[PDB]
C-alpha cells in the first residue's frame, strides 16, 4: 500500500501508461504503487521550480539534464551517489553524461541519467531525390546545406498526399527550449558559445563575433524562403506535426521520430504517412570551425522532502539499470543512459538509429550551472525575437547584434541570482 | 470484435483516462472499445486537415465550434440530423450552440454540440485586495480595468509562496487559437469584429476603424506595463501555469480552471498553490459599444469515410445526451452543451461557476464560415506579430493599421478559397 509520485515529461506519444507499463515489474517485486503524473515540456521548468521553493511536490521528477545544476543549486535534491555507485559508478557512463549528475563543481551526484538524445536532420528521401540532392553533400558543410535547400526551393515536387510543394526546411521560433538546442549548433559551428568562463565568472557569448556569425547563417535560411513565415511562430510539437503530414522536406529533430515513423496514427505516429515511408537521417554539417549537435536527455532527481526516500532510491535503481534501460529507450526511441545498453543488439539493426549512434562523437552540451534555467528562458524568449525580425523583413546584422547584446546583458543577470 | 476510434483535444487533466471513464458504461452496453487518441490543440488543426485530405482517420473527432464549418466544407463530414431530432433538436439547445452544429446556410447538420464554454477574468482575491481594488469596478468597463491594473502595478503586495511581485496581466501573444480569442472582446466591444458581410462575400473587418481601436487598447496595456514582456512570448498553456504559479494577478480563461483548482498537482490541478486558495471569477468589462465575449466550446463529427457509422450515432447520442453532458462538463469543468444539462446543481450550486452562467448573455462567436481553420491560423499569426509591435516599442496606430492591413489580405485569400 506503499505509494510514490513521479513527474515525467511527454516522453514517448503514450507517456503515462508507457511509463506504467516500465514500472509494473517493480511494483510486483515490492508490492506498492508508483504514481505519475506528465507535464508538458513547455510548462515543466514553471511547474518543478514551484515544487522546489514550495516544499511540497512528488518523490522522483525527471529533470532534463540542462537544468539538473539548477535544481541542484536550491538545495532541494537528496545526494544520489549511492544509487549510481549501485549502477557502476563514474565508469558505467559517457563522460558528459557524468557530468549531468551534478551542478558542475558539486561533490555530491544529485541526478541519475534516465535517457539521452542527440539532433539530427530527418529528412524526405523523396524529395532530395526528386530535387537532384545529394544527402551527402546537404550535410556535410554549411555551403552544402545551403545549396540543398535552394535546390528543395526551386523543385517542383509536390507530396502525393497533400498535392503541395515542401517547405525546405522547418525549425521552432517559439515556445519551446528547442529554439536555443536549434540555434547551438550554428553557433557553436562559427567557433561560438552560448556562455564563456572570464573576468572569475560565467557570462553570455552570444553577442561574440563567432555566435553571431553563427547565429546569422541560420536565421538567414528564413531570410532567403527556406523556411516559410508560418513556421517562425510555431513550436516544436507543431513543426513535428508538419513533417508528419507531408508538409516539410527537412527538420532537426531527436532519435524518438524514428519510433513514432513505426507506429499508428492512433498511438500518436504516423506510419500511414509519405513521410514516414520516406524517411533519412543526416548529421548536422560540419561549420567553418567545427562539427557540433546538441547532446542531452534526461536525469531522475529525488527531493529532499520526499517521505519515500529508500523506496524512491530503490525505483531511481531500477530505472538507471540494464533492463529498465533498454526497455524505455525501445518504448520511447531515447537511447539508453547507461553507457553500455547501447551495445544491445536491438540498437545495432536500426540504420536510421545507427546514424544517431554514430553522430554522438559531434555531440556538445551546457556546462551545468546554477543560472541555467533563466538561461534558457530569456535564450528562447531572445532567440525567438529574432526569428519575429526575419517574419518583419528587419533582420540585419547590426539589429540581430543589438538584440543578442540585449539577451546578454539579461543572461549576465541570471548567472549573478535567480 | 466491434472498434470505434475517437479523437479527442486535452479538455481535462488527464483527458484519455477521462474519456474512457466516461464511455465505459456505452463500451459495456454495446460490447465496443472505443480508442481515444488525444490531440494537442496546437496541432489539431494540423491532424484533422490531413485526415480530411487523406481520408484516412478515427470515426469521431472532437471539432472546436469554429471549425465545424471549415470541415463540413471540405466535403468529409456525414449529417447528423437523426443524432440531433433524438437528442430532441433545435430546442434542445442555446440558439448559439445549434448555430455550430453546421457551415452557415447547410441544410444538414455536420456535427452534434459536445461542450460549452466562454470566457471570463480569474483574479486572485489577494493581490486586488492588498492593492485596494474593487473588483466589482475593476470588471465593469474598459476604464475600471485599466485603473484596476494601475493599482495592481503599483501594489507592492508579494505572492507568499514566490515572495515577489504579480504581473497585473497575463495574456498569450503567441501560437494559441485564445491570441485570437482574447483579442475578439475588445474588438467586438469598440463596435468592431473579424469579419464583416460585404456584398455577396465574407471579408476581414480587422483593419475596420473600431476593430482597430479595440485591439489598440488591448495591445496598449501591455504599451503601459500591465502585461510583462515575458508574456508576449508565451502561449496559452504557460500563462496558465504562470498563473497556477502565482505569477498573474489576472487572466481571461474558461471554466476549466475552476475544477483545475479542486484537484492536487499529481492529477494535473492547483490546489496546492495559493492562487488556488485565493480565486476570484468577474466577467468581461463593457466597452463603449457595450459588453461581449467569446462564447465556443466543441462539437463531435463523425468522417463520412468510417466504416462504423451506425455504432459511431449510437456513441454520438450517447456523449450528446443528459447523463454523458452532465459527466463530461464534471470531469472537464465545462458546461454542457446540451441545455437541459445545465440544472445539475455540479453547475446551478457552483458559485464562481455562476459568473461563467450569467457571463453566457454576453456571449459572441465568429460565423460558421469555409475558410475559418484559415482565418484562425492567419488571425493568430498577425495578432503574434501585433504583440511583437510592443515588445519592441514598436507600437503606433499607423504601424497597427498596416499589419492588420496585411492579415486581412491574407485571411480574405482564405475565406474566397475554394
Ligand atoms: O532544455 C530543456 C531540455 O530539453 C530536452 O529536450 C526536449 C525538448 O525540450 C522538448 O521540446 C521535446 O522535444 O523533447 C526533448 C527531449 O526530451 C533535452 O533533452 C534536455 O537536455 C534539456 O535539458
Ligand atoms: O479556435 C479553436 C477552438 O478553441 C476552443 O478553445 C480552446 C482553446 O483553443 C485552447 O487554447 C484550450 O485552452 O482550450 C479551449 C477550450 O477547449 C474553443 O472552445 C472553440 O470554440 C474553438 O473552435
Ligand atoms: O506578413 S504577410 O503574411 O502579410
Ligand atoms: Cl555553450
Ligand atoms: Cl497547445
Ligand atoms: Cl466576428
Amino acid at each position: 500500500q506503499k505509494t510514490l509520485e513521479v513527474w515525467i515529461m511527454p516522453n514517448s506519444p503514450q507517456p503515462a501508461e508507457d511509463f506504467k507499463a516500465l514500472v509494473a515489474p517493480f511494483e510486483k517485486a515490492h508490492g506498492v504503487e508508483v504514481k505519475v503524473t506528465v507535464l508538458d515540456w513547455g510548462v515543466a521548468w514553471t511547474k518543478i521550480t514551484t515544487a522546489a521553493t514550495s516544499g511540497v511536490g512528488p518523490d522522483l521528477t525527471q529533470l532534463g539534464t540542462t537544468w539538473v545544476g539548477a535544481i541542484s543549486a536550491m538545495g532541494v535534491l537528496e545526494p544520489v551517489d549511492d544509487v549510481l555507485e549501485a549502477l557502476g559508478g563514474e565508469k558505467a557512463y559517457l563522460p558528459a553524461v557524468w557530468r549531468t549528475t551534478r551542478l558542475e563543481g558539486a561533490r555530491q551526484a544529485t541526478a541519475v541519467p534516465w535517457f539521452s538524445e542527440l539532433r539530427a536532420f530527418y529528412y524526405r528521401t523523396d524529395a532530395l531525390k526528386a530535387a537532384g540532392v545529394n544527402p551527402a553533400e546537404m550535410f556535410a558543410s554549411w555551403q552544402g546545406f545551403e545549396a540543398g535547400l535552394a535546390r528543395l526551393k526551386a523543385s517542383s515536387f509536390r507530396d502525393p498526399e497533400t498535392k503541395a510543394p515542401l517547405a525546405p526546411l522547418c525549425t521552432p521560433g517559439k515556445n519551446s527550449w528547442d529554439v536555443l538546442h536549434n540555434a547551438a549548433p550554428w553557433i557553436w559551428g562559427a567557433g561560438g558559445e552560448i556562455v564563456r568562463q572570464a573576468g572569475g565568472r560565467w557570462q553570455s557569448a552570444l553577442n561574440s563575433p563567432e555566435s553571431l556569425e553563427g547565429l546569422y547563417f541560420f536565421l538567414s535560411l528564413a531570410q532567403k524562403g527556406y523556411v516559410p513565415a508560418e513556421s517562425l511562430e510555431k513550436n516544436t510539437a507543431q513543426i513535428e506535426a508538419d513533417f508528419q503530414a507531408g508538409k516539410c522536406a527537412v527538420f532537426a529533430s531527436g532519435p524518438w521520430m524514428i519510433q513514432r515513423a513505426q507506429v499508428p496514427e492512433a498511438k500518436g505516429g504516423f506510419a500511414e504517412r509519405t513521410a514516414a515511408k520516406n524517411l533519412g537521417v543526416a548529421p548536422y554539417p560540419a561549420g567553418p570551425k567545427g562539427r557540433y549537435t546538441f547532446f542531452g536527455g534526461s536525469n531522475l532527481a529525488l527531493f529532499n522532502f520526499s517521505k519515500n526516500k529508500p523506496l524512491a532510491k530503490e525505483l531511481l535503481k531500477y530505472l538507471g539499470g540494464p533492463e529498465a534501460q533498454v526497455r524505455y529507450a525501445q518504448m520511447t526511441g531515447m537511447l539508453p543512459a547507461l553507457r553500455s545498453a547501447w551495445s544491445d543488439p536491438s540498437f545495432q539493426q536500426n540504420p536510421l538509429l545507427r546514424t544517431f549512434i554514430q553522430a554522438a562523437q559531434f555531440g556538445r552540451t551546457y556546462p551545468s550551472l546554477a543560472g541555467w534555467g533563466g538561461v534558457e528562458n530569456l535564450a528562447v524568449q531572445h532567440l525567438g525575437m529574432a526569428w519575429d525580425l526575419v517574419a518583419q523583413g528587419r533582420l540585419t546584422r547590426e539589429a540581430l547584434k543589438d538584440l543578442m547584446d540585449k539577451a546578454s546583458a539579461a543572461i549576465n543577470q541570471a548567472l549573478r541570482h535567480h
